């Protein structure tokens, strides 16, 4: 039983609490789209862990690779190159759109964003960073300063030159021009204000193609193109944070491919390492060249370590070989349609959004007032788990609670059906 | 041969340069205190990789453990607990001095320092951070703002409330009271200045017990005790960064044990993961309790992931079981004495310092003027490698180039002898 | 002649240029609504100098008072009180709305705003300051950080916690809700964004009732009431900068009286000193009490000096006795109607706005496209002067050039007519 | 009587308290080196008001000049030049050392320092400002950020890039090299630390030749020369704040003349206006030229107003004509010797320092322990006033209370004797 008093005594006694609450089970094993508790109860992992288990838990190839290098080439002095590092860097260049040539292989998402923000600052000679008011880039210094969905209070001033602009949210529109929600005019309006505040040091804009932590908010048609233009006109770099959207999850290898807009710096992390700590930034030869001329520095312990890189290489290997990107579209459509049927049945579902296998379900009280359902989400979230479905809802100011659904790209048709099943029972049960 | 033109073409074409230069070899394998090149040439790893390979490369137990969990329990939603996390947290409490009770398991050193600085800020309601002018805590935002040995230029303003004080450097003394280098008076003097500048928001002091990147500078007798008092008197937390000094390297399990001063927050990383990306902060129950009351947040992708934690657990397991801490003292003494004999032979060696298996050798021109040897270090560094010895020199303003020596705690007596050998030949050859 | 080569040689050789250009005349004398050049040519001062000559130039009573104290009580140690200081402080309490009780008598407008911002920061324990993107509060540190109409570039980072929101500009509307320019919804929208960026340290909002430098932009009906509510809800003080609007210029003694909204801190300066350097802040007994408890400090050389204070006292004396406030309404109506007749004649006049004797005329090219007239303003401005009328146009991004008209409250009916005359001739001539 | 209950009721009811306490008298008149109370009691003004009454109170020539322009040329639009402005600017160029050519005429000391700091920032393209830990430059934003003797707490973060270094204080030495107080080595030591913290954006150093608020601390021989070199080597401007030292007070027209070191920007204020609000910055033609090219802006209400400028012109006129500079040396010597005789009599006088008519007397308990006399100063200060002598003591951390003595340069021999008399009686009485 998960009721181990010794276990719980120790957790309570010696663990730093870092946000949220700990689930009241002891996870003993993981395999595929499932995690198993102390009792052996299977919990369908509909969030891919912390949205990282792209190939699901303990993928046989991952296991082989890990063991493979665990005992061959593990960690090295950061000035030393090895084959998995060069092969991974080469692959990343090869699969990203034209204009992205060179990579830096790191350990975490926040770290990847910090490396990119630092590079943007060096190269422009400027320092003000612009992000979305609903963004999430990490907990570390720069990454945090650019995070507005949470964490900005009680911890001192943010980085000097921190600005946010509102993200375009079609479900809950707030800017109109002739009865219509003009998200492009809003963008213009937002930048005018920025221009007036700036000290003349705009260095970059950082963005998620789809704001996950933010509420599964997809940037609408033509927006990214418009944003890049705004950056271009001001001498700013565009940094795209694809921690959650990269590596096939949305149906394209990279979210920026769908829009056809290639950023100046691309960051990857969660999906790339497939549960392991690996991250990266990819930039153009030109930007890297200037950063170099200028003495760019981002020297860490694990930068360019062979093991994680070797892991990243195999992950891309199987995503491509198993056509997991297309898969994401087909399973996504199946999962998406199911959610819509649920929305046909329950008035508590106000919106179903997202792309590929990065979906969101926004819970409301009045499916006309679009009033956030106070506590209903937590209840639902609660019943799912009883029911054996791991979910994750996010609650932000002014919106309804949002369920973030992101199962492994390896998820089965039966597994998708299971989740839909359980979700309905959880709903009817929580109401 | 390491001369693979394809390999080198790809590195050049697709790798972001991040500091320093890449060694001109292709590392194919690693095992024990050695790394092997494309030709199979063995290079004695005298820096333990990036100072992380505590049990040396590909330790059989590490390999077992990694495989062991790679296919059992890998990555999880951050709200889910598992046994390796709780066992590791418990162990850390158990082996650290009294007053350190709760741990947060992360991925990188910089991340560990950020988590601690953030917590210190939350708990005090303040934000100014004090570090050493020769410090090194990482490349990320907060960690960088507190790093003064390098990286502060061309990348915009530092974090608001950033101050440094000079570190006590006995080799190159700069503060005197009655003909004597009074490092305590210097400390008093440094704090008076701080007091005058502060906005009344001093939150914490962050320090390395031994400044590695800084030049292998050991805080002299009674200093840490004096510093903690200075912090105590001002309502500041003391954060000790033991990324390089923790896990037995200096001869005690933790460097703070030797002085007998226990910090408010302890950070670990490099040595803890043994080449893998794992890091941690340990704090007191009281501080964690207040952080909690206050809504502390440090929620990341890999926080509390079982695999790395399981790795950390085994590392501590073998350090204790194989008495690697004592070992560090005995091999250190052997390595230390050898360096002293070299210093008997060569006038270019001005100082041999450090503790246990964290040693430094400062190169000079006039062993009386203590004038930094311009380029001699690089030459030496160069000859070592030809000779088959991986070394690392650090060059800071106003000091001589310093070799940072830190071989695995598993290093053999013969391996230590080998290194000394090669080092002398490299010296006589570079002069 | 103004052509004095010696004079011009010296100006060129020894004057620091501080913005704009120097008029090419030598002003020898001033009296009433006129300034006289080297040739004796009378220039009708339609801007009251730098918008300060409230009683016009060299008012007989001002002259008496100045002489009167120049030789009786001049300057004192700042800890010493005298009668004019106490009488002025008492008067200010007496003529401001209920809720404003205590005054601090200073020297400049920027200084007055700094004193208020500092007090707001002390009292709230917070530091982020919110202003209008088209604001003008001064050139000094804090006052500058809160100024967005200009001066933010090439001079380093602004004060930490600096935010701006768009000012409601009815002529050039930019926020709509059902075909209508909803300036209140815009206000709501602006504050939501603020909320998301803030570090939880909002201290105050600073505003001009009518943005002078900004383009003679009057806050529309119900706005100030809404803004104060926004401040109230967030624990922020409302600071009203009436440097240009105070002392009767707009038709009420203080602009805040018209709206009926009394700020937490009121600042005055330009009009108060009537050309002389005197300024003030007035706050509530409660706020002053807390500032005191907390050790408020704003100790300067001229704070509480009798001479300027004695000047300020007489200025209020004659404004009240001569009913200059009502006068402002009657002469304003006359001046206003004239401007409207001009706008009937010339398509280049797109808007006539303002209140009392604080009027603005916005120049455009297409009185339908409302396109800013490129250079026409400068031409007009140029012809006026030839014609003998001192005017002042302000050119801001996205708007047409705006003439800021503000003649002495003592201006005559004939003088108003003269100005209108000259203005038409200048127009017909510049086209 | 000063006991006017109505007066005191009003002061209490309507005055903002701004630091210190209000003297319990009502100053009715001033003339020469005296201020008179409600009862007609003469108080010898030994601080020249707030250290501004250079020609003493209500100087006949000042009175004439003020009246003279009060009714001729008063205040003007800031783009308009007049003769007193050009004559004053010309004079300043003419009497300052070679290398100072152009002036900007403002209203306050803080404003003058802000104008200079802003200009330094524009011209260097940098922003970090370095000052003395015991400095006093004003209460406004930038000026405050550079002030370390007080006011840094409870009012939010200082300006980004604010650093201080210790001022050389010979009475209380703290840095030694071979038993000797090496203030130059201290300076070197201070700059090394600065170098390590800086973000590579050092713009200027701001300093008082003699720190008044700081405790009458005179920069020792060769220091300024060394400091300018430190600035020169780093591309920093040297800003000299002579608010208290300028216009003859120290025995030379400007304090920087004695050392022979001419700063890049010179600021003046207190003494210049002789009690009235006038201030200035003087810079080199080259610096002004670059500031201009770059769009320097420091446009205020009273910049270039004829009245104050006309006042400043007459002040310089009589200082030169009456040889008040030499006078300062002769009366200073008389005042200085007297203080030394007092120090012969009382063990409570630990030090007599300063230059010309800018003197300081540091009170101690143990004239061997040099222990600050706790409360004795306030008592003395108290008895002086009873006795009819206005004094001003400053109490800073780690030093004894310091009396700041600065009587008008017009002070009489009898007046100096009177003060010495009263001071001794006050001492013997307060002990
Ligand atoms: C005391 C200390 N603290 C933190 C760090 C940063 O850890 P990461 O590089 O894993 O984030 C280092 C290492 N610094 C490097 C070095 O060896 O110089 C890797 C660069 C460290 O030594
Ligand atoms: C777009 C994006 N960028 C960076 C990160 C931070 O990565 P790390 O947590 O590994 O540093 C997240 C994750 N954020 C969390 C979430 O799922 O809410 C883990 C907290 C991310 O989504
Ligand atoms: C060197 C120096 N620089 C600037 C100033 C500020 O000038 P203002 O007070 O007129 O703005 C002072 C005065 N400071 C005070 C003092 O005598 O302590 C008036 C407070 C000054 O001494
Ligand atoms: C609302 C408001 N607040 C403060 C100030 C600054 O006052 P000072 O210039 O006397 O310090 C102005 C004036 N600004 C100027 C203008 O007319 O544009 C003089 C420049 C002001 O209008
Ligand atoms: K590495
Ligand atoms: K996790
Ligand atoms: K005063
Ligand atoms: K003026
Ligand atoms: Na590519
Ligand atoms: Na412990
Ligand atoms: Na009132
Ligand atoms: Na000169």
């Amino acid at each position: 039983l998960n009721d181990d008093a010794t276990f719980w005594r120790n957790a309570r006694q010696h663990l730093v609490r870092y946000g949220g609450t700990f689930e009241p089970m002891i996870i003993e094993r993981a395999k595929g789209s499932f995690v198993y508790d102390a009792d052996g109860r299977a919990i369908l992992d509909f969030t891919s862990g912390q949205m990282s288990a792209v190939l699901g838990h303990c993928h046989p190839e991952i296991v082989s690779v890990i063991g493979e290098y665990a005992g061959k080439l593990d960690h090295l002095f950061s000035g030393m190159l090895s084959r998995p590092v060069v092969d991974l860097a080469t692959r990343l260049a090869n699969i990203t759109p034209p204009g992205l040539d060179r990579a830096l292989l790191l350990s975490t998402g926040a770290e990847s964003n910090e490396a990119a923000i630092r590079m943007a600052k060096l190269v422009t000679g400027k320092y003000e960073i612009v992000g979305f008011a609903q963004s999430w880039h990490g907990m570390t210094g720069a990454a945090a300063s650019a995070t507005y969905s949470a964490g900005r209070k009680g911890v001192g001033p943010a980085a000097v030159g921190s600005f946010a602009i509102p993200a375009p949210f079609t479900y809950r529109p707030r800017f109109e021009r002739n009865g219509a929600y003009d998200y492009l005019a809003e963008l213009d309006y937002a930048f005018d204000l920025i221009d007036r505040q700036s000290s003349g040091n705009l260095a970059a804009f950082i963005a998620e193609p789809i704001l996950s932590s933010g509420g599964i908010i997809e940037l609408p048609d033509g927006y990214m193109a418009a944003l890049k233009r705004k950056c271009e006109a001001r001498g700013m770099l565009l940094i795209l944070d694809e921690a959650q959207t990269g590596v096939g999850r949305t149906g394209t290898m990279f979210a920026c491919q769908r829009d056809g807009v290639t950023p100046d710096i691309l960051t990857l992390s969660k999906t790339l390492g497939a549960g392991l700590p690996l991250a990266a930034i990819v930039t153009s030869a030109a930007i890297e060249e200037r950063a170099h001329e200028l003495g760019y520095l981002f020297y860490t312990t694990h930068v360019s370590d062979p093991l994680p890189a070797a892991v990243g290489l195999r992950v891309l290997d199987v995503v491509q070989r198993d056509g997991l990107v297309a898969r994401a579209n087909v399973m996504g459509d199946r999962l998406r349609r199911g959610l819509l049927d649920l929305m046909e049945r329950f008035d508590c579902i106000g919106d179903v959004r997202g792309r590929g296998l990065l979906l969101g379900v926004e819970i409301v009280k009045d499916r006309r007032t679009k009033e956030p359902a106070d506590g209903l989400g937590a209840k639902i979230t609660r019943e799912c788990m009883n029911l054996g479905l791991s979910m994750n809802i996010v609650q932000l100011p002014g919106m309804g609670g949002v369920f973030r659904i992101a199962p492994p790209l390896t998820v089965s048709e039966d597994e998708i059906d299971l989740g839909l099943s359980l979700l309905g029972q959880a709903i009817e049960r929580a109401l």
